């Protein structure tokens, strides 16, 4: 096949850079600028997946530069150059618990501000932490909005409007826990920040006789003392937190901003730094 | 307000024939024919309901004929000169067991064609019980599918194709009851069998102190023994496998189609002679 006409007119292809189950990422150059830029190619939901790039704003997630919708879908982004937080944790490679925190606190404040404007991700896993750059100390940014579930009026609440005459008891029943769908990210984000600590997965089928299943449902990971013993208390205590098997005592993104091991000064002036290096601002009154 | 002019084209509006918390249904006559229909007036989801009742093929599930899309939505539809259910079994009035059974046996052809096409109705109650004729043994339809839910894949089927590396633990629970929402219509199909058989509703806050989420929630329905001593065995075992809290474990339509209460081929011959009654075929081949 080709690249369409009017992707064609506005970018130079290049080599591809990633790929997924959906299809790759491509290096790309839009001829206006001469810069550089990543299209993702998705092989033919992708329309709401646009509307949600198109309405965010956090330096925490990935912004979109423009969209094509032809033989496959393309989605062109800002180009993160350090690519993929997978490449980082992969192989029983590990990251210092320092650059744990930096990037940790940052898919928190990522994923706080994806609950305050509500949407809940659904997908968040290393391939979908994108880096700045090469250097350790850098910013990172969300992508992949592809399944992401946006929270409105449920048809729950309309449901409890009424006299409850002909209900059925099972719909009652789901009121104890309704509303609590966003906590799948926390315990996503759990998973990562256990893999990133340890450089391995705490729920895996890996040498053990216990199905994935009934690891993940009775909340028993995988714990290595001898690969943990480097790891601070502070860093394990969060983990636990998020990898709480009842979603509603489970910590909520403001629990884990709160937590001890995300209160250190130097890693908070570290991201300022990085963020207002990022930004080319224009003049300001006064 | 005055009725939008494309509906005025092609109908003369007459008398309120009833209402509800949306709007109201109004007698009218198609100019075309001069034949009468009933227009459903709902004040300003209408498209998807639209959607449904064209796609829907049933003798006991209400046809539309027209719809406009003005300041309100206009639903045409055909007549049902008996009215609603509601009025037959208001003020403690009650239906003989026979007349019951032949309306309930149409009540569930009508919600097992639903659930074999993949739409929970979610509103079954006596007001969207239409009937044909003032007649006691009459056709009935369903109505109302404003509601409504259509099946399809599931975002669960997608996220069990994967590995739940990354997956919380409440979505591998949800896995056990997922795929009976249908059973919510079954449970208010019980709830109207117990007030047509009856003349009094199941769960009610009338002279009880047991709240009526409790009532619902437990299963306890109200058995006032004097009441139902007129009514036969087999009808009550019938609403008691209707009204079963765990929705796995509740009765199916095809389950209460098959039960002792509605092998009846007296009844079933009535039907019959009823839908034929209704038809205006045109010739056939042979
Ligand atoms: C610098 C670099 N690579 N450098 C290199 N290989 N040098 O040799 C690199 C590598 C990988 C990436 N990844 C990347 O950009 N991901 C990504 C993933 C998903 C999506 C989206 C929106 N998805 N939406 C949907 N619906 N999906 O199904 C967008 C981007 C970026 C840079
Ligand atoms: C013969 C007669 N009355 N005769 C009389 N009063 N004589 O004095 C009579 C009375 C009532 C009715 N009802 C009636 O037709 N209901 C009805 C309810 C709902 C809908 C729908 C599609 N709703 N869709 C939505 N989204 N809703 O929110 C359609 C029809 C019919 C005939
Ligand atoms: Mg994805
Ligand atoms: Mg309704």
């Amino acid at each position: 096949s080709v690249y369409p006409k009017a992707l064609r007119d506005e970018y130079i292809m290049s080599k591809t850079l990633g790929s997924g189950a959906c299809g790759e990422v491509k290096l790309a150059f839009e001829r206006k600028t001469c810069k550089k830029v990543a299209i993702k190619i998705i092989s033919k939901n992708v329309e709401t997946e646009i509307e949600i790039l198109k309405k965010l704003n956090h330096p925490c997630i990935i912004k979109i530069k423009n969209f094509f919708d032809a033989e496959d879908y393309y989605i062109v982004l800002e180009l993160m150059e350090g690519g993929e937080l997978f490449d980082k944790v992969v192989g029983n490679k590990r990251l210092k618990e320092a650059t744990c925190k930096l990037y940790f606190y940052q898919m928190l404040l990522a994923v706080q501000y994806l609950h305050e404007n509500g949407i809940i991700h659904r997908d968040l896993k290393p391939e979908n932490v994108l880096l700045s750059s090469q250097e350790e100390d850098c910013l990172i940014k969300i992508t992949d909005f592809g399944h992401s579930k946006i929270l409105g009026e449920t048809s729950l609440m309309r449901t409890l409007c009424g006299t409850p005459t002909y209900l059925a008891p099972e719909v009652l029943v789901s009121v104890g826990t309704a509303g609590y769908n966003r906590a799948v990210d926390c315990w996503s984000l759990g998973v990562i920040l256990f893999i990133c600590l340890s450089g391995y997965p705490p729920f895996s089928e890996h040498r053990t006789q216990v199905s994935l299943k009934d690891q993940i449902t009775s909340g028993k990971y995988n714990f290595i003392p001898e690969v943990w013993a480097e790891v601070s208390e502070k860093a394990l205590d969060l983990v636990k937190k998020l990898l709480v098997v009842d979603p509603k005592a489970r910590f909520t993104t403001e629990e884990a901003l709160r937590h001890p091991w995300l209160q250190d000064e130097d890693m908070k002036r570290k991201f300022q730094d990085l963020l207002s290096e990022e930004n080319e601002s224009t003049a300001l009154p006064q």
